[PDB]
């Protein structure tokens, strides 16, 4: 049920239904730090596969003998299309250069094109790992462009996503409460109105300023090492396979990859991880924000502010009517916090470079991966799950605007302040409303208050 | 004006006002980094002169002249006692070891203690600054164990006093509450009932526990460098001298101060910087939540919660009653925040010594000692003008309790599940209370309403 | 393939071949956040099947039947021993009170008690999941109980013993070094010498004080919060319940155990947690600090230090001999980065309760034990794979020892300083040796120097 | 001696040398939180100035007499101007919204403007703090809108400028040491070559890329909340004054500030202040890696690297010959750590908006404005007293080029891969040099070896 292979240490098992092989199963003996939920993540893997298609395209333009090339192609585009993910065991707590993770993807798909030529597997025959399916490349600068291309796309294809469809909800909702006006609050006491729709835009105006700086964070992300071989120099790779294979990935994925002008800045450190890491940083911060906001907007019914009516998808007892906990929200703000931990995680990692390598890159992709996942997962959630549900509770609203004491401000022109503050203060110390003590103190009629109280004129500047 | 001294680099003026000298204005020149506002904290110099009148008297065993001593003594006394904090330009952003703070230290003391004995400012004579005040010392054993020193002070002076007063203010706001019954809130929703002395019984044992894990961290911040001298083998210092100069600290102090156990341990790093501030980091997490839970708890008047009136310490509109913004909330929660961000700071520096020393050591004394100070004065100021004024609006919680939904399982073993939950129903629907819901369908009336309905007999189990 | 179960928004159905029900379907439904590798933690899971075994034998104090309490303690058993891992598919970013997988834990436990009872799976007959498995428990102080139980047994068994097996290899290393003299580095600048003895005895006492540091950071972990029930009250729990099933967790795990003595800042606050996670970063300044000093240490073989020998894990090529990698140290330094994240999420999800209930609890206890599970593991690694075999570069070390500028103060009471400071600025001039230098300028004989430069004099206070 | 002056709450002394008034005297005496120390930066009091200079001029198109806005036109830019310093007593650790400074600007400004018209100090006459000062604004509109204008012009005059002498003496070195060949380093692993102007390349990439990312974090930044008044809505002010204010802003400074297009996101949430710190923090990892990297390539002068030889500002010892501490480092890698701390402050405080006003405003500029400056003052303090005196140890490296086991694949086209490795593995064995080795084998001649081991043919791809 095993097949022998050998490293330079000694013989090693192999399962016979795993593509890898010797350098894998060393790696996985060496480093069983935190078991299989930290093993690398899927977009990681998935990239290689585009990366190792790439180079052996390009590759045939450097000898490589093009039935050897299109083996490799095909079984590096099942890579790729996630079809070989049970093949990949080593974790991220690895060597921190990722070549632990590169060797495990030229064997992999070193055996599986030796499969679809119908040879031994192990035997490195027809197509080697590192002669054929490393070709061009090194050991150093195969991880860096693999963490770019799989940012990139997660970017693309999960975060970016997810919050166009948080903003368009949230738009929808601004909309849809643009004429219900409410009491503001600052530092949480009762301010002067303003409508659920435009407390609902700056929530808006935070999700699209989110998506603006998360693109503002991608040019250098589409920077790519390969190329710079062990030190940056590109010593022991061909000229012009940079640009090929960076433009190869491009016309690939449909996104603009483009080769790093300064490849020792590019193996070096991973400054972009930093900033793209950065970006979503600012963006938890706005997601927490705005889902803490809605979880308090909802609290309620009774010993809350109740301004909300939350969809409730868990289901409660009959004797607990109107008790919806807001548990989207909860969601939502713990992978904000998340984020915030997995940025100073990234950080530390990326001020730690040392010479010509930064060896903190897994962990480093891993914390960006996470973070890119979460938020665009709980965005899509919140989306469909809370926002798009959301009710305003109307009748709840209106009668404490007519109990505020903020509307006061609006008497003034017709009858001065000393009468509006004494309304206010008598209001205040019965209890009663605005109107009850402005008609008990006989300084108008209820006709006079309905025509000089209007909350929709107390909206914008004059 | 000014005297001329000299250094190996030439000729430096040195106002004739100020009692440090040429290495100090030469170090001033080279680390403008920040302006005044990042000078040495004034903890660290007093430190600096408790350190070095230990120094001198234990000194007297190893050669130094006793009239010399003497001097040194009582000028290391004034700079103990913050009379010469003028004298001190350096900011942080120095030599990693803290060199340069010692040798103005060592030059202001000098400069002083000629002083004192009639002599000539910047002669060196007859006191030397580095034959005489930094004699048995080093230049990298020195800053650690102010830094130290500074540290224990701080926590015993400011940091402890404060989070004791806060504790006090608490428990007595507790007892005084004792009997009120509010509407408990988990997820913001309603929730069954506690009192506000049982609410507040959960933020005095938080502080309380705040002050035992702050304590808890102290026992290494006890242990002194002196005596390590370069490297920590205590090459160029006497056997006995970092066990003298230990035991002389802790007699000026009246704390219990020992040499560390392993002077390497000690000069490479500063874990027991990162352990105090990770203290602090948890104490910042529970004043995080007393703070926002009184803020959110004194909202209104009339569109927030409004269970506490806070006392207003600025200024109201006389059209604007009711109103108070919890601005010691304010401060308290600012300087959480701040204690989180220090904290990360404290960890960057703690985890990069390098190999014999870790030459972080300014900028973590800094953070440590800023976050015990705002942490210390916060709570004495959130204390005395917040928490001993805080008063509980109970008619505005005795009518919520009595609009409540979520009494009516007090009525289950008199009437049954069933009609008890057509009750809250009903209620939720009309907007009605519990009480004239039930009695309007005629399951019970007021008489039985009052006699089963006793939030009371809601506070424990049975 | 699948059986019907129903809940209150309509029918579900539940895999023939898995133990959970309806609840747990409903919760997969509505937080699709992150994959399967955000599940969580096997640790919860596992304490939550302690603490259900703990509950069942309890609750036979108030009524339940013998026959179901033993059917619940057998199948609580699986649970705990890791038997029905597979049958818990919900993820950390759930509702933040850990409710759904409190109901998942029922769900399993009901249905497998069924089975052994030989009944109908998903027909709550004749085990009820709420009725029975959850007897006089809350939705809300469950997990919070298995929180602290995981934490608990994860320090015990993974953390503590991995940190156990550092510091024994660190000291033997620190014993079989204790004659080799080498020179010591300040500001990284060459320095006055030590042993390899004395620099490994610094990393000792700092893996010693981490465990030190743990452990005084366990008091408040052990503190349950079982018996709070909703708000901290212990309404509808039992006289009794909170102190005998900490007392039954603390006779199956042979831990101290204990009820918290304030339910309300138990349920309100993960303090705790904070404290814990404060302990954890600390430890890693200090492993990070260890592990980066023995990366530099091994660095060359030519162009580094040179002190150490590593050992050679992943097989290197023959044309490069020497070279060692060391990949040990990388993975140790990048969990060590990955801890400090996980702290500043753990603390800002500490900071964030609301009223009586923090409901960041699963995201506190995820990071909580992955850091755990990370320096354990990559303590034991870092031991197993490095520190056990390392070798120190004797021959490189005295060629540096006898090369170095630093030993030339040997001389002082011999020659005086004018000469040996002569000596020191020639041998730095002309590239040569100390010795070769003396002899040269006619200041003493071969036979001298060898009597007056004696490093082994040179290594402590005199 | 001291004025009397009054508020609601009674009579508070003036010192007759200071402009602020009672407000600010009340101000004072609830918020001493940290000392002076922690007094609200000068970077905030000057944008103050600019902001009331600016609204002032605006106010006139409002009903402002021409003869009371000059006055106040001239006395804030007293204010901008840094003249009026002094007045400002207020600390950081104040109310959230930042009110109290601007009722401090607003009475120092009425004060001075009284002055200036020959009036009495504290009558509010011909100059009213409120109603003249403060015209059309709001206690929560102005200080984010001062934040704003602090944040950019210190990016503009300090951040981006010390950041610009970094990068272009990076460069100048590279284009010096262009032709220098040395061994790189990977896992500090002896490497292949690169050259050290190569090497520099990479850090110049950086600041470069520092740059661009702290100008890409801009745009946000010149948004101005003026105009939004209490909640957003501009409810009492005047329509156009938002545009304006911000039109006059921009032209007062010479930078391109506009008007917030949203108010609400405005005022609830300071995103772009996490955004800006965001960059700042990618910029500090980039400077750690630097300035490390120079610290340890200028380690020695013999048991270190050797490679640089680093400016000596400080006098050393004359027996100390060639030791040169690198303080520069040790100052710009504190200060990297505080900003990567400081960034973590500024996030939480972000995070924490609640309704209408985010109310940590204070305490997240601060630490913007505390990165910003430290960034600046540090990049020239690194510039001019390290990096632009930077020699290389060419002697050195040239005699570890030779003595490097790297250089041995320049012979596999000539003898093959087996004497390659046989030399490499003989050299590493005996400690003798590739060429002394390849000779004594009978592998080639001197000749031979000099003709076929050319670095400078390995420095790219072919």
């Amino acid at each position: 049920s095993f097949r022998i292979e050998y490293d330079t240490f000694g013989e090693l098992k192999v399962p016979n239904d795993k593509y890898y092989g010797a350098q894998t199963v060393r790696s996985t003996m060496n480093f069983k730090i935190g078991g299989v939920t930290e093993r690398m993540p899927t977009p990681v893997i998935k990239a290689f596969g585009i990366l190792k298609r790439a180079a052996a395209e390009v590759n045939q333009d450097y000898g490589l003998d093009p039935k050897i090339a299109n083996a490799i192609m095909k079984a590096a585009d099942e890579v790729a299309e996630g079809k070989l993910n049970d093949h990949f065991p080593l974790v991220v707590w690895q060597t921190g250069s990722g070549t632990q993770t590169n060797m495990n993807v030229n064997e992999v798909i070193s055996n599986r094109a030796i499969e679809m030529l119908g040879g031994e597997l192990g035997s490195k025959i027809p197509v080697h790992p590192n002669d054929h399916v490393n070709k061009s490349q090194s050991s150093n600068d195969t991880f860096p462009t693999a963490m770019h291309i799989a940012a990139a796309i997660e970017v693309h294809e999960v975060l970016l996503p997810g919050l166009q469809k948080l903003h368009d909800a949230l738009d929808a909702k601004s909309k849809e409460f643009a004429q219900i006006i409410k009491i503001g609050r600052t530092h949480t006491q009762d301010a002067v109105p303003l409508t659920l729709g435009q407390e609902f835009s700056g929530y808006v105006q935070q999700v699209k300023y989110a998506m603006t700086r998360i693109k503002a964070a991608m040019p250098r992300i589409y920077e790519l090492a390969a190329g710079g071989t062990a030190v940056g120099t590109g010593l022991n790779t061909r000229i012009g396979f940079a640009e090929k294979v960076a433009a190869k990935v491009a016309a690939l994925t449909g996104l603009p990859f483009v080769t790093a002008p300064n490849k020792f800045e590019a193996l070096a450190a991973h400054d972009a991880l930093v900033e793209l890491s950065g970006a979503m940083n600012t963006t938890a911060c706005s997601l927490m924000k705005i889902a803490n906001d809605i979880r308090f907007l909802g609290s309620g019914p009774r010993s809350g502010l109740g301004e909300l009516i939350l969809p409730e998808n868990e289901p409660g007892s009959s004797i607990m009517p109107g008790k919806v906990n807001p548990t989207q929200c909860e969601a939502m703000t713990m992978v904000a916090a998340q984020v915030m931990g997995n940025h100073v995680a990234v950080t530390v990692g990326g001020s730690n470079g040392h010479f010509e390598l930064n060896v903190f890159k897994p962990m480093m992709i891993k914390n960006v991966l996470h973070s890119a996942r979460l938020l665009g997962d709980a965005s899509v959630s919140f989306t469909e799950n809370c926002v798009v549900g959301i009710q305003a509770n109307t009748e709840r609203i209106n009668k404490l605007m007519n109990e505020s004491l903020m509307l006061v401000t609006a008497l003034n022109p017709h009858i001065g302040y000393d009468k509006a503050a004494k309304i206010a203060k008598t209001a205040h110390k019965n209890g009663s409303t605005l109107k009850e003590t402005a008609i008990e103190l006989g300084y108008l009629t209820a006709e006079q208050f309905d025509e000089w109280v209007k909350p929709k004129d107390m909206l914008g500047p004059k």
